[PDB]
């Protein structure tokens, strides 16, 4: 790597394993289209595995960039459109509150206060319908902002039903194949287990639960190497050759909703550059805890900025994941831990990072 490279990643990152009691780490920093890897301790701690570039990790709600652009892909595709009523794809969903949301408002998580968690207790497609058939909105749609799994996780599922393909199957299909993540799962299968870092909650080896809308709002797993790709591919679409994968990224990065300094795209979300950690923290939700905000709609969304920090958090159980990247930098950073430390400590160490190499 060039040194430059080396030692602020080192220098940043070494510290920040030391504070946080992180077991292992695996970091990717993209420059000008090239990608440089570094890894720390343990992926499993009792039976001595290394984190290595080949580890997965669990990427908790990073997934719903995925997401996102597969939403994307499926407007570009014709199928779905974001103007559409939720309604129009789960016709079953007849209760009053639903006229007037859209899947934009599912996308965005301004449908009126979806709730964060699907609770544990829906467990069949019987208990899901119920659950939105019955939920209460506290606002009208697209006036509040509310960070919500089973807000974008309902998008995910609707969005390719058109498609006939199960949500998995269009995920594998329509973005992880053309974009060659081909160790990037929503099911982690038995010849990658080796390979599947262990979670460390209170020190104990955790993985994700299994719960309703879990691929579509926090359950995808993959290495530092495919996120070097996943980020490259956002970073730079144009480079994309399948033409509605291109535009779903795009999609994805467009600017639909204002709230304080941040826009929010389909799941990735996005501040101006120049910024400064703080205001990229206080534009965060740095847990999964009730943060009712109003939002200014952008009519009509801006399309993709290419000077902005586009980023997206996530902690699973045992997990703390981070992803940022600057456009018209063609800079990026991914940050893989097997433990769920504070939002801002990471995203003080990636604009650290990114800051000197800009
Ligand atoms: O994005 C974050 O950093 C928080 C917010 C959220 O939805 N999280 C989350 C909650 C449940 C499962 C996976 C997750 O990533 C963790």
């Amino acid at each position: 790597a060039p040194q430059q490279i080396n030692d602020i990643v080192h220098r940043t990152i070494t510290p920040l394993i030391e504070q946080q009691k992180i077991p292992g780490m695996a970091v990717a920093v993209i420059y000008q289209g090239k990608p440089y890897y570094f890894t720390w301790g343990y992926a499993d701690i009792a039976k001595k595995q290394p984190v290595t570039q080949q580890t997965l990790f669990e990427l908790g709600s990073v997934s719903k960039t995925f997401t996102g652009v597969l939403g994307g892909d499926a407007i570009a595709r014709g199928e779905i459109k974001l103007s559409d009523p939720t309604t129009k794809y789960w016709p079953e969903l007849t209760a009053k509150q639903w006229n007037g949301i859209t899947l934009l408002h599912l996308a965005t998580y301004t449908a009126g206060g979806l709730p964060l968690q699907v609770p544990d207790e829906v467990k069949s497609s019987s208990d899901l319908l119920r659950f939105y058939q019955n939920w209460q909105p506290a606002w009208a749609p697209g006036t509040q902002r509310l960070y919500a799994n089973s807000s974008i996780g309902l998008f995910g599922a609707l969005a390719v039903k058109p498609s006939g393909l199960s949500f998995e199957q269009a995920m594998q299909t329509r973005v992880f194949q053309p974009l060659k993540l081909n160790h990037t799962w929503i099911n982690v299968p038995p010849a990658e287990e080796k390979n599947y870092a262990w979670g460390y909650r209170e020190g104990k080896a955790v993985h994700v639960s299994p719960g309703a809308l879990d691929a579509e709002a926090y359950g995808v797993k993959s290495t530092i190497e495919d996120m070097a790709r996943w980020v490259q591919s956002n970073l730079k679409p144009l480079d994309i050759n399948e033409k509605t994968l291109q535009q779903g990224i795009q999609l994805a990065q467009s600017r639909y909703w204002q709230t304080g300094d941040m826009y929010q795209g389909l799941g990735w979300e996005m501040l101006d550059w120049p910024v400064n950690p703080d205001s990229i923290i206080n534009g965060s939700d740095n847990k999964i805890a009730l943060a009712a905000r109003p939002v200014k709609a952008i009519t009509p969304p801006t399309p993709a900025v290419r000077a902005s920090w586009v980023h997206k958090t996530g902690a699973t159980g045992g997990f703390g994941s981070y992803v940022a990247f600057i456009p018209e930098k063609e800079l990026g950073i991914v940050m893989l831990a097997n433990k769920n430390y504070p939002n801002p400590a990471r995203v003080d160490a990636a604009w650290q990072i990114l800051n000197a190499l800009q």
